[PDB]
């Protein structure tokens, strides 16, 4: 009641301010948290009504943040679990909160070892002597890295960000490990484009077509590795992927504060310049090779029967 | 009138038989020699007796091995000389010291074009480089064996499947310590995507940028434009020749099939049609940069060579 509906404010004003929390996976399972919380201290007849309370919540929490889609996605699979359980037991009210409760719970414990599976599959794609391409910051490609490098040898070319340098931190946490890490800006992509062996990064948001919103700037670095054809590693894990189209819903890159790029402190042609800070850039599938998830390696062209695994088309517009 | 004739038919002959001398640098020597000689020992009174001549032995020079055209550019090299020199001494009798200085300078040229490819390396190899090679030739191992000596970097050497040639200069550049890797021609995609530049020459450079070279090399082209890294075609100017390739269909040349299917193989050999190319075509699309005596060129720059040292008339000789 009070409790729920406080926690309810609380977690679309943290999405609608900043990044709260700062990882993706602790964000994902407070989520949980928050659907679990919701569906334990509520009261329902039919499965439909339990689907139009999350919908009508979840349409909140996407107009919270339309930018972070973990969420909705998040959402959406609660949503498809409800309409797979109603459908095991159609063809009902403590036994299928039960049932819905425990696969929230393995769905948990799902959730917890996503990254671990990523690294124990990273040993299948990393070679000794080997130059490897990152932009951004993200906890899963550094500990691909970071595990990849246990046994072998390589070279991790770690690209910054533009706007606001989040490679550092990656630079200094890789170089503590050893895989001798190289530090350069964002214009010298394409100028190293020619001795780079593999680009692996990470992405924001896996779109339905085999496409991504990532941060920027990899946009540019996908059309560099398909002018040099070099395959690229999207280390992501199955929270990522959601099913909203890139050129059907408006609102798709997050535009920030431009004092990033050019500070306040610039004169008086501040007045008569427009600048803009897009965080977001967007990547077509034709432009990568290879997802990586939890559950292994698949194709640009089969992240759809994913979608067939995990997402209802019904739910689509939330 | 003896000499010069049993000479034109020896030469005639090891043109014709095998490959006498080796490398084409001598061969272009012993030809430069060869069109003095016959100029020195003549009797002629205009320029175009001379220019007929030296076109009917040009004629027998290409009929003696039509794949084999670095004497018939020398030859029209010597007439786009003689052209010019009539040119500017018509606009009589001093005309033949001044071809034998141009042959004397163009010899000089000649001798040092090796040296300057060695000189101009230098701005083409940086180091912890890859370097693919395909065939063997005295230029691009010359090339790697003196860019090796203020670099450290890696070679990787493709033999050819006809005959096996990458291995002598495997093993010539391992004398050097350049970190060589022996692989076949059969994994050069599965390289090429590791491959930064590749580093190769060719036999004959045609008039639209185009080249003929050992067999194996287009693949090898083709898989360089697919992960676009640049191809550095050595080459020096006697290799340069205007013959077109959809020419009377006789581009390659082929040789005995035994080195792809030995004749120990049994009775499959009767109803079987092996053929051995050991030359390929490489389109100008998918080469990058020429480098020959006088520095690097386009593709999209060899005609204006083809305007510098031969001339549209003598393309039939
Ligand atoms: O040292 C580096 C660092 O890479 C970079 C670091 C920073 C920047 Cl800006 C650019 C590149 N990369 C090495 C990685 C091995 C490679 N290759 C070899 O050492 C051996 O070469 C071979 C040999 C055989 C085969 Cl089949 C393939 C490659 C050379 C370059």
């Amino acid at each position: 009641g009070s409790e729920l509906s406080e926690r309810i404010e609380s977690f679309v004003e943290t999405l609608k301010r900043g990044g709260g929390p700062r990882s993706s996976e602790e964000m994902a399972r407070e989520t949980l948290g928050l659907l679990r919380q919701i569906i334990t201290d509520h009261r329902w007849s039919n499965a439909g009504e339990l689907m139009e309370l999350i919908r009508r919540e979840g349409r909140r929490m996407t107009a919270a943040q339309p930018s972070e889609t973990t969420v909705g996605n998040m959402v959406r699979r609660v949503l498809k679990i409800i309409r797979e359980e109603y459908g095991r037991l159609h063809g009902h009210y403590a036994q299928l909160q039960s049932n819905i409760i425990e696969a929230i719970n393995e769905l948990l414990v799902e959730l917890e070892g996503t990254m671990e599976n990523i690294a124990a599959q990273a040993l299948e794609h990393i070679h000794s002597n080997e130059v490897i391409m990152t932009i951004g910051f993200s906890r899963t490609v550094e500990a691909f890295l970071k595990e990849a490098a246990r046994k072998r040898k390589f070279h991790v070319i770690v690209a910054e960000c533009a706007p606001f340098c989040q490679g550092h931190e990656m630079a200094v946490n890789l170089s503590k490990a050893g895989i001798e890490t190289t530090v350069m800006t964002d214009a010298a992509i394409f100028a190293v484009m020619s001795r780079v062996n593999k680009v692996i990064i990470g992405t924001k948001t896996i779109l339905a077509n085999g496409a991504l919103r990532a941060v920027t700037g990899t946009h540019t670095l996908a059309l560099a590795a398909k002018h040099h054809s070099t395959p690229l590693i999207v280390c992501a894990p199955m929270f990522k992927l959601s099913p909203q189209f890139p050129n059907e819903e408006d609102s798709f890159h997050k535009f920030v504060a431009p004092e990033e790029v050019l500070p306040f402190t610039e004169g008086d042609i501040l007045e008569k310049v427009s600048v803009h800070c897009p965080v977001f850039d967007y990547v077509p599938p034709e432009l990568i090779t290879l997802f990586i998830s939890n559950i292994g390696g698949n194709a640009p062209s089969y992240i759809y029967r994913l979608m067939s695994e995990l997402y209802h088309p019904d739910d689509h517009v939330l």
